[PDB]
């Protein structure tokens, strides 16, 4: 369901050779280092990382970042990390200095799976002085800070059998902690879109639009606002279509005459081995124009080469 796979016929050090010839000398060649980096799954990267280390003993990260400039260094750097350790950063820099990025903090804690996230928490912890939970507390506050808390647990309800009888309970719920009273208890949102299962809140949102006549997605933006409002959503769209959440960010993150960069780069690295094929088809059914499409309208460059690159793939 993704873009990038492994290359065959793969040897890194040969990569490495190749990326050495594209540094060594006066100028660059960015061709020849879109072409082997970008047609290369993760795992392979770090062979070739290590691979460069071994032959040259340069650190191969360091001299691309000494190389290169820009959006384009920044995508390269980021396909140059582990999924797990590119989460990592991205949730740093988030935090990272006043304000908050609230947006890439949803959309990583509301997209990856148990297992993912339970590897955020350990390789956080290893990397930086504070661990994933105190990192949030620090910037979050109210409802949102716990459902960021929430979700970071990676302990939501793994199974996927569904009992209609706690389906039409969980539905009852919510519609009691919302829209059917003044004011909202934002803890029961919290529970029972957090832990439970996803083929069990995949019938809830069915049957509490057939009960109320009205999608969850509506009470939610009826009943919150702000980030808290932004977080819900996140979670109940992932849960729903993963792809076409994604598909939705990244469009945003084009439409306008800017551009949000950090945004438009970590999707399509993140998602590039897990379901970027999927983002892709959800994107022309909702907007009608490719992904490929807006990219080449919104970038240029060597930034705009490598993006495409990903969004081709193999
Ligand atoms: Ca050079
Ligand atoms: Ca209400
Ligand atoms: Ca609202």
């Amino acid at each position: 369901r993704g873009t990038i796979t492994d290359a065959s016929g793969f040897d890194p050090l040969r990569d490495a050779e190749v990326l050495r010839k594209a540094m060594k000398g006066f100028g660059t060649d960015e061709q020849a280092i879109i072409d082997c980096l970008g047609s290369r799954s993760n795992k392979q990267r770090q062979q070739i990382l290590l691979s460069f280390k071994t032959a040259y003993g340069k650190d191969l990260i360091k001299d691309l970042k000494s190389e290169l400039s820009g959006n384009f260094e920044k995508t390269i750097l980021a396909l140059m990390k582990t999924p797990v350790l590119f989460d990592v950063y991205e949730i740093k820099e988030a935090i990272k200095g006043a304000g908050t990025d609230e947006a890439c903090l949803i959309e990583i804690l509301a997209s990856r799976s148990n297992e993912h996230i339970r590897e955020l928490n350990r390789a956080y912890k290893t990397e930086f002085k504070k661990t994933l939970e105190e990192a949030i507390r620090s910037d979050t506050s109210g409802h949102f800070q716990r459902l960021l808390i929430s979700l970071s647990q990676g302990n939501r309800d793994e199974s996927t059998n569904v009992d209609m009888s706690l389906v039409q309970r969980d539905v009852q719920e919510l519609y009691a902690a919302g829209e059917n009273r003044l004011g909202t208890d934002e803890s029961k949102f919290n529970a029972i879109l957090c832990s439970r299962s996803r083929a069990h809140l995949v019938a809830v949102f069915n049957e509490y639009q057939r009960m109320t006549g009205r999608d969850i997605e509506k009470s939610i933006c009826r009943e919150m606002s702000g980030d808290l409002e932004q977080g819900m959503l996140a979670v109940v769209k992932c849960l729903k279509n993963t792809p076409a959440f994604f598909a939705e960010r990244l469009n945003k993150a084009m439409r306008g005459a800017g551009t949000k960069d950090r945004t438009l780069i970590r999707i399509m690295v993140s998602r590039s081995e897990l379901d970027l094929l999927d983002i892709r088809a959800e994107y022309k059914r909702m907007y009608g124009k490719s992904l490929y499409h807006d990219i080449t309208g919104d970038t240029s460059g060597d930034y705009r080469k490598i993006l495409l690159k990903i969004c081709g793939g193999n």
